[PDB]
């Protein structure tokens, strides 16, 4: 594919799941690509073995550890792109946690992990991204990994929701103050997107057929149902769309029981 | 060649965002059928658009259905099935904005602009729908609505509800649809210079005052829609349904 | 005295579909909140029956209310009332339009009669009713409120709703561009949302005390709603309380918007 | 008597609409807890409520609580209980904007906007609801949040994520806590003339401008958003959870 032919895209958290998926269609669609990764030992492996499936099919992508919960990071990956491809062009963030807890009892420490991740980080990340691509003076385009939870409640996400609605505000303010430089924001709101069913126990296969029947669509998500949408927003074919939200959740969202 | 081997029927694709649309997804593969309102004007725009994606090698025949006669919907279908031997894409798009105020609407400009946005697309939706289960094949269904199904107009009464009828249409259809694999989402252009407001944005002043309203700094233009559109209908959205996508230049977020 | 509220004192209230259900709550508590209340109903003999019996609770506890049979798929009845109105009490202040139907079907088979009639009654309706309504309200010169009964519906899909949910969306999206229409003669423009609303409609849906009791477990508050739950949100659109809102829409759902499962 | 005997603990009340929230609040009945920030000027506000709230015969108390502390929601409560035996409503309101460009966001002002609108209303909502749960008679929660939770703003990209996670805190709060009969809901205020925007609102020209963008055909006043919020705090709501409610005069839905 040729959607992002010489373009470099950054993607955090891009070891597994949908960044690991966006990553690499990136990658088949021609851009050179720096997988972000937590630092951790199993984020950099699978960054490293992401890195290798790129290379093989020809592709062309660099690992960079980047805490996201770290305010530096964005910086860190910026600087790691423009070392090795001289040039910051997309920003998919992606990068987030979701530890389910209830409400009543949250510790202090477990939400503030969750905004300083889901968000602070994403806002300095898309800050230190959107710098560069203002000085490159050749435009850009940020999409946000957000989700349904965006749009809705959670009883054991009442720290969760919040930081992906504010990630679809933060694209929507942004949207407005990058536009002058021909950057566009937007975010995807990922539904149910399920696991490798291979790897689930019989308790986990019994869960996954109650909400797959949920979805108009008859299945739940794949990281791969992320990458089409993610690449679009990222490529000229979304050349007026910014400060947009697009739900890819085969149906979810509007099935209500 | 997002759309190679699928029919695509276009509704009022003479002019506009249809007619850009239309040739996006000829261009990407499809052979589309033109629809159009069967006026004279209706009628020489579709032409001379097949005429077009003849001339670059690509498929397409023209067909006369007024959105607002019920019957539209099975015409354009029988027209692709004959031609194309399938209904893969409906991208529903003919749509009316006479701008009126609200204390002296007449009834019947309502009821043309209610028949021609929303009744209309609905049966259009439905027949090809339809077509689209009896294949077995799957399928994807765009309404072009607008922003203003998420505003209000004031000269625009009339119009907004249809409009956000048309996402809710989108929305009721993905449910109804979702087990024989027809997706159904909408997109919402912003400000789209045609040649519906043509002679509004020759007052220059008044074309930088929509302008300055706009992030991306530039009004919309008929391709702007063409490549949401296209994506929309093909394969990288196949979990994308009961969606829908602003396309308007930021212009929805820009609170002044 | 009966302990009457006078949020609505002194004002007329025309409500469409108030022989039963929300209509039926939101014009009592108008008139326990001192308003003047034209019953609106559809001319059947049911409605007709519940109009009148409603009428006679009013006056019994001291209010004033009239009922008026006016077809809501009737484009004419928008003027009936407001004639009515006019002629039994000398003003029009406050609509609460509520009057809609939703006859489940599928969508493959719709038939165009069927959808026809429900956008005729939901929203074509509604339309030429606060038409009518705005257009006295204006002559008046004192201001109005408006509000539109729609739906949880008007959010979400549902597929035996496919020509149902429309015209709720359509129902809120007219009061978004009615309150930029009329916001310059003070006429404020809202919408409300109720939920899962037990009613005589989805009686037989209820009938099934298992499907009732998913649905009741669906709802964060713990139970569907009534006609009565309606009755205050309505009435504080209606009232000074909401003089700032307009062009808004409010959920009245006990959370089951929300509640994603 | 829509609060009556009722404790309504209001956050950032010496000023503005948290101020004109907490007296009618008295006005139908409550005892209010009048949180301020514990500077001077929230000192001398909160002093001056209490004592309007005791000329007309309602009872408050005065109590400095910094929102950006996350002690604040505890300290608030434990004077609630002692003074009044009760937690009943929460009026989450203290926020702040500081308008500043996004490219050269410093991480300092970035951290203090979302520590003090987000952060901190999280365990103010947490320390209410608790006690609540702890009564056994259920309460109401309301965020005051901004039409800014919609739709974005290029000076505010620090500040409308916070008030878009408001917004989305009180549907997860509503399904969490409704249970024990805690109802959780927001308002989103337009343009509303306060001490905030008081400098910008002395120039006539910017005034005008800003007033002509809102369909009612002026301003809001704090006094505006009390009425709503008393609503949401009351027997009036009692179906009314996880729901927003636009308090503008009709400026979101006035597209230009």
């Amino acid at each position: 594919g040729s959607l992002l032919i010489d373009k470099t895209v950054i993607v955090t958290g891009a070891s597994r799941g949908i960044g690991r998926a966006a990553a690499r269609e990136c990658a088949r669609q021609g851009a050179r690509v720096v997988i972000g990764h937590s630092g951790s030992d199993e984020g950099r492996a699978g960054a490293l073995s992401l890195a290798e499936e790129i290379a093989a099919f020809g592709g062309t992508a660099i690992a960079v550890g980047a805490d996201a919960a770290d305010l530096d990071s964005g910086e860190k990956l910026v600087a790691a792109a423009v070392e090795a491809f001289g040039s910051v062009d997309v920003l998919v963030n992606n990068a987030g946690i979701c530890p389910f807890h209830s409400f009543l009892d949250m510790p202090r420490e477990l939400y503030l992990k969750t905004v300083g991740t889901n968000l602070n980080g994403a806002y300095f990340t898309v800050q230190a991204a959107a710098r560069r691509m203002k000085e490159q003076g050749r435009g850009g385009a940020i999409i946000a990994v957000s989700s349904i939870s965006a749009l809705v409640g959670g009883a054991m996400q009442t720290h969760y929701t919040p930081t992906k609605a504010g990630l679809l505000s933060l694209m929507q303010s942004c949207a407005i103050a990058l536009g002058p430089y021909g950057i566009r924001c937007n975010a995807v709101l990922p539904g149910t997107i399920a696991t490798d069913i291979n790897k689930e126990d019989l308790s986990d296969l019994e869960k996954r057929e109650r909400m797959t029947s949920r979805v108009p669509l008859g299945r739940l998500g794949e990281p791969d149902d992320l990458a089409g949408p993610i690449v679009f927003l990222a490529s000229d074919m979304a050349r007026y769309v910014t400060g947009a939200s697009l739900l890819v959740d085969g149906g979810l969202f509007v099935n209500l029981q």
